[PDB]
């Protein structure tokens, strides 16, 4: 009946005016029928059958029931069979492998329940069975990782919506817990109504993907005011619905342990209770499912949004100690900083000046300013109009605020997503996940694809790498295919004499490709060039290599370049003068110098060293960046070879002038070496590969591979590195670590595909390419 929730509690629709609502989200729109509390939120006698209620006469006021008709009526407390029928709690039962789903007739697929926990730090799982026994049984009997990496910013809204969509925040649009959109001229806040406007929420979240493909997602979101125990009872009742109504996916959200973590810090002794209380809810779910005989039917994901760090009031940096004018800016503060102009019509606003005022001003200053395009590419945090041009990455354990006038809290989060304290949890338990299986850490951007696979859905386009988590599942409906090469290489031979060239250059005169050539995944023209010490894929369009590959053995020697050869550049008789760089361009560019992708310092002989001076191995480099690049090539590469028992290196340029994380078409390139068609890269990458079993040398490795990579910003100064006035051994490797990257990041930024001929399974190589070497 319209106007009442009788017979309608938690109906799977949102009734519109003139009717009122009886669904799980009605409270959040202040729209519930007058009798919703009375009928749908019963609380009498709490959530647990006790021995004195067994054989009770049913009382309709009770939150849940313990009577002999309750299973037929669909309303037992989750512990009814345990207390009254001699059954065991789920947690007390032995792990038993689930070799196939055991679902009731009419279940077309295993249901999926996503149990999300706010601020659940990875290391809380160490507390184990004494504190969280149900969760520990899911973890030990199911599939788990040591941690899961959140997205940046490591806050709730960006992370939950990444879980929902498979997208980086810059793509889904929820780039913070608070944001300003200049086109809407509106502000999104944690507290308030503006966030409920769907206009903010981009991409295609799981519930929509499901509905579009005819999979029932029901009423996906709960009003958070509804107690957890009622949500669990409701999910279980929904799972008893007829085939034509019953949803196939459910979500639960707990605001704990985040709520307490803010008050008490990540390891306050007060944190124990909230973790026990979460475990009690997990136990109710699992007992409830066993009661319905669905405990070997439903896939359960237990997942956090981010971790929690020790952060106090007194550890706050104030912009007023740096800026000569704090009144003309608006700051989004806290564990990150975003700065824009306070007023719209402010011609005086100068982001570059503000950045300079914030750069390396105090020793051990606890934040670093960036223009968004200069942030580490691994953060993927730039390509959205809601991201302010000025960003502050704040040091773990610190806050930033505008003025002192701006302790009540002991924990916070939001920091760089490679910070260990920000890591969170993943457990997958059920028929589709593996049994008692540990998997390596992975990123939360990958989970949307997994949830799609679990539900038989085709994922919308997203930033996960589909196939990269196939090792979490007992059975895989998705078989990834290697992308086809788009441009086939040319293989030029000797076509010229040195005297055919007038480049203004002067000179006073497969082992190196271990995992197959990269594939070029865009339309272009390029040459494979072979040399004694290195191989390259030379672009005739960009006039430089797209990639340069070389193997350095553990015993390789580093040599210097003789004085008489420091400016040696040689024409390449395989490549037309028309598709070559020239040395006059560099001489005429007061700001630009050059470096080499294969370093002369690692030549195998003084005769082979002449290959390293080829014009086809040169790339444009600011002198400030050459400090970085020379140290990497002359010092670090050999160090890594010694540590890793040889390394294979692939290095190259990246062009991303519009900071979308994608390889630029030529029209986007904004800078060239003066008076030339030689484009200036925005970054230089390297992918460094060796044998995971370091007792085998990198070029004779029988097993899995070990990889680490970076994307270095190609900057005309070293203002980013506050200790750059010192020797490179004090600061270069620190810069490299900050700019660590996944191979997949480089693939997007270059339209290349790597690791195509390793003789390992492709899903394993996908995992390898999504690996991030964090340095913690
Ligand atoms: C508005 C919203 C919230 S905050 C929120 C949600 C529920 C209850 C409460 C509460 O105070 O009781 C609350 F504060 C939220 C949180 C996590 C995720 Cl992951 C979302 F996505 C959220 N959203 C969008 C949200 O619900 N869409 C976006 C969209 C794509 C357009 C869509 C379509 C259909 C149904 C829903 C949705
Ligand atoms: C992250 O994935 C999304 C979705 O595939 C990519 O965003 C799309 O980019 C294309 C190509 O420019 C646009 O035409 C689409 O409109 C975009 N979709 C969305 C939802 O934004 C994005 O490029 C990916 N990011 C990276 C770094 O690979
Ligand atoms: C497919 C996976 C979907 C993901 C789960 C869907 C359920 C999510 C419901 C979340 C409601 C959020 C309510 C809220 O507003 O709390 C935020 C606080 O914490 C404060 O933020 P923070 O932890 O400091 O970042
Ligand atoms: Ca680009
Ligand atoms: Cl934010
Ligand atoms: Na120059
Ligand atoms: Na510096
Ligand atoms: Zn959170
Ligand atoms: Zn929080």
């Amino acid at each position: 009946i319209s106007g009442s929730c009788k017979g309608r509690c938690f109906e799977l629709q949102e009734a519109g005016p003139p009717d009122c609502r009886c669904d799980n989200l009605c409270k959040s729109y202040t729209s519930c029928c007058h009798d919703f509390d009375e009928l749908c939120l019963k609380t009498a006698r709490g959530w647990e059958c006790t021995k004195d209620r067994c054989g009770e006469v049913r009382n309709e006021e009770n939150a849940c029931h313990c009577s002999e008709d309750c299973l037929a009526r669909g309303d037992c407390c989750t512990n009814y069979q345990v207390v009254c029928k001699g059954e065991s709690h789920w947690v007390d039962d032995d792990c038993e492998e689930i070799k196939a789903a055991e679902c009731p007739a009419g279940f077309v697929r295993p249901p999926l329940i996503i149990f999300s926990v706010d601020g659940f730090r990875a290391s809380y799982m160490k507390k184990g069975s004494k504190v969280m026994p149900n969760i520990e049984k899911l973890r030990s009997c199911g599939t788990h990782s040591p941690y899961m990496r959140p997205v940046y910013p490591t806050k709730t809204f960006p992370n939950l919506y990444t879980l929902a969509t498979g997208l980086y925040p810059e793509s889904h649009g929820i780039v913070g817990n608070s944001m300003y959109d200049p086109v809407f001229d509106a502000t999104f806040h944690l507290r308030g109504r503006e966030k409920f406007n769907h206009r903010w929420w981009g991409g295609q979240p799981l519930w929509i993907t499901a509905t579009k493909q005819g999979v029932k997602a029901g009423t996906f979101f709960w009003s958070v005011v509804i107690p957890h125990e009622r949500r669990i009872l409701t999910i279980l009742q929904w799972l008893t619905l007829p085939d034509h109504e019953r949803p196939s996916v459910y979500a639960f959200y707990s605001e704990q342990p985040d709520f307490s973590g803010h008050k008490y810090g990540p390891f306050g002794p007060e944190m124990t209770n909230p973790l026990r209380e979460i475990d009690k809810i997990v136990g109710q779910l699992m007992d409830g499912l066993k009661q319905l005989k669905l405990h070997r039917c439903v896939n359960v994901i237990f997942v956090g949004d981010h971790g929690m760090e020790d952060v106090t009031c007194d550890r706050t940096e104030f912009l007023s100690n740096y800026l000569t004018n704090v009144d003309d800016i608006t700051l989004v503060p806290g564990t990150l900083g975003r700065i824009r102009s306070k007023f719209s019509n402010n011609a005086k606003y100068d982001p570059k000046a503000i950045i300079a005022a914030l750069t390396c001003k105090k020793p051990d200053q606890h934040f670093k300013p960036y223009l968004k395009q200069h942030l580490p590419k691994r953060l993927h945090y730039a390509n959205n109009r809601r991201i302010e041009d000025i960003h502050l990455l704040v040091e773990r354990r610190w806050h930033v605020a505008r003025k002192p006038l701006d302790c009540f809290f002991q924990g916070d989060h939001g920091f760089d997503n490679k910070v260990n304290s920000m890591q969170t949890v993943f457990v997958g338990y059920g028929p589709t996940f593996k049994y008692k299986t540990k998997v390596p850490p992975f990123e939360n951007i990958e989970l949307y694809n997994v949830m799609c696979d679990l539900l038989g859905l085709k994922p919308a386009p997203n930033n996960g790498t589909h196939g990269s988590l196939n090792h979490l599942l007992r059975t895989n409906t998705f078989r990834p295919t290697m992308p086809e090469e788009v441009t086939r290489p040319n293989y030029p031979g000797i076509m010229y004499l040195q005297s055919d060239f007038d480049l203004g250059c002067t000179c006073d005169d497969e082992r190196h490709l271990l995992y197959g050539r990269p594939a070029v995944l865009y339309r272009t023209r390029y040459d494979i060039l072979y040399h004694t010490d290195f191989e390259s894929g030379y672009s005739e369009i960009f006039l430089m290599p797209l990639w340069t590959s070389y193997t350095v053995s553990k015993q390789a020697e580093v040599s210097s370049v003789p004085d008489h050869l420091t400016s040696c550049v040689r024409p390449d008789v395989r490549v037309s003068p028309s598709f070559s760089q020239n040395c006059l361009a560099y001489k005429n560019d007061k700001q630009m110098s050059y470096g080499f992708l294969f370093p002369p310092y690692l030549s195998s002989s003084p005769e082979a060293k002449y290959d390293a001076f080829l014009v086809t191995n040169m790339v444009p480099m600011y002198p400030a960046f050459k400090r970085v690049w020379n140290y990497f090539q002359r010092v670090l590469v050999k160090k890594y070879a010694s540590e890793r028992n040889g390394v294979n290196v692939i290095s190259g340029p990246i062009f991303d002038y519009d900071y979308d994380g994608l390889h630029d078409t030529e029209d986007k390139i904004k800078q060239y070496v003066e008076g030339s068609s030689i484009p200036v890269p925005t970054h230089y990458y390297s992918i460094i590969t060796s044998c995971l079993d370091f007792t085998q040398p990198a070029d004779k490795c029988d097993g899995p591979l070990s990889v680490s990579s970076f994307i270095l910003p190609h900057r005309p100064d070293n203002e980013e590195s506050c200790n750059s006035s010192e020797d490179e051994s004090k600061w270069v490797e620190e810069l490299m670590k900050m700019h660590t990257a996944r191979v997949r990041d480089i693939e997007h930024l270059t339209s290349l595909d790597f690791f195509r001929k390793t003789s390992r399974s492709y899903p394993e190589i996908l995992t390898l390419k999504t690996y991030l070497h964090t340095y913690e």
